[PDB]
């Protein structure tokens, strides 16, 4: 998270926010990648859908991220191939690629902004590889909890409660995993008191603790 | 591409920038070394991993030729240490800059900061392709789509189909795909029997890429 907000409400008078509803889709896989966005305020979810009907979620998008970066690959004239979907209320700020272009000449420092944001991008991307890399889907659920905690997380007594209403399938979606197993897994940590759940909230105590055996 | 834009701009990042010769299996950076340059991989392939107590490694990136990486140093600098390590997996040779000669060159040369959002958009798309991958459940199908990445990263033409042009222990791949050695080289049998791969010397051809790759649409 950082001044990217600055910037980008400097792109337009002032640039707009575009409001999505909980569920609506932000770009659909074949729509021409002519934009870039910030994501202002929720969670976006990035996902693989395949012939089957079957989505797969490759991002879970936490405030102040850049993405719909394919539109920054020229001289490609491309089409989106992943489904984004606001995964609750969102509000981003969208720009069409040529604006930005533009801006990045006429303000170099804006450039640094930039590449700052979309590093942070690959860093977290890489830190869902090492997720998915656990072989224990227990260990799988905890790094993914613990990810959670730090992109979505807000204080509690007990611990942090992740910020966000999470259904057993979405988590299964985005660890590899089914709906089945996942529910299993939660009910043991329940049991072992590492977590609750509170209307389809999270809560995790002791996190920095439990991320330990992560070395 | 951007991949020749990237390397003459690295190149000429002068007193004209020199390759750095690494030889196969030395480290680049070490977990703990400060975060103080951004690279270029010229030629060869670059493993980044996760170094866990125990010694173990899991392979977070097989970072492909005209790939830009140490991107930690563009949001800290030497300020924040390198948490994964760095390793030359063949031959390799790259350039590297201090982070402070890269952002100096940015206001320098407004225009050069496309080239690099370019090259880091690319990497965002290439890790997740890495998800998808990871995403199957059964070992199999992650050891196909992984061996299909590789064919298009590392790829060369031969009669049958693609031979991926590096040595890829079984070990390796487990590191790799979240698997243990046993079970890769398990797989890499199954897969020579159904007559879909052949291997030699650790090098992987695969027969009809293509074909082989519909069954994950
Ligand atoms: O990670 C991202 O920024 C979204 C991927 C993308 O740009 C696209 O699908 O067009
Ligand atoms: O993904 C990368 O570019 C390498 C990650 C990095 O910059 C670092 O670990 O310092």
């Amino acid at each position: 998270e950082n001044s990217l907000l600055t910037m980008f409400r400097e792109l337009g008078l002032p640039l707009q926010i575009e409001q999505f509803e909980r569920g609506k889709t932000i770009f659909f896989p074949g729509d021409p990648a002519e934009r870039v966005y910030l994501l202002v305020k929720g969670a976006v979810k990035l996902s693989r859908v395949y012939e089957s009907g079957e989505e797969i979620t490759v991002a879970l998008l936490r405030e102040n991220s850049v993405f719909g970066v394919l539109s920054l690959l020229t001289g490609q004239r491309s089409d989106r191939f992943y489904h984004a979907v606001a995964f609750t209320p969102v509000q981003l700020f969208s720009v069409p690629i040529e604006f930005m272009q533009k801006a990045l000449i006429e303000r170099p420092e804006l450039a640094n902004v930039m590449l700052q944001g979309l590093s942070s991008r690959i860093l977290q991307t890489e830190m869902m590889i090492e997720t998915l890399a656990h072989r224990d889907m227990g260990s799988r659920l905890v790094s993914f909890l613990l990810i959670l905690c730090r992109d979505f997380g807000i204080p509690s007594p007990d611990g942090i409660t992740i910020d966000l209403k999470l259904s057993h399938q979405a988590i299964a979606e985005a660890i590899g995993s089914t709906r089945v197993t996942v529910t299993r897994l939660l009910g043991d940590l329940r049991e072992s008191k590492l977590i609750a759940i509170h209307k389809k909230r999270i809560t995790v105590f002791n996190p920095v603790a439990l991320s330990q055996q992560f070395s």
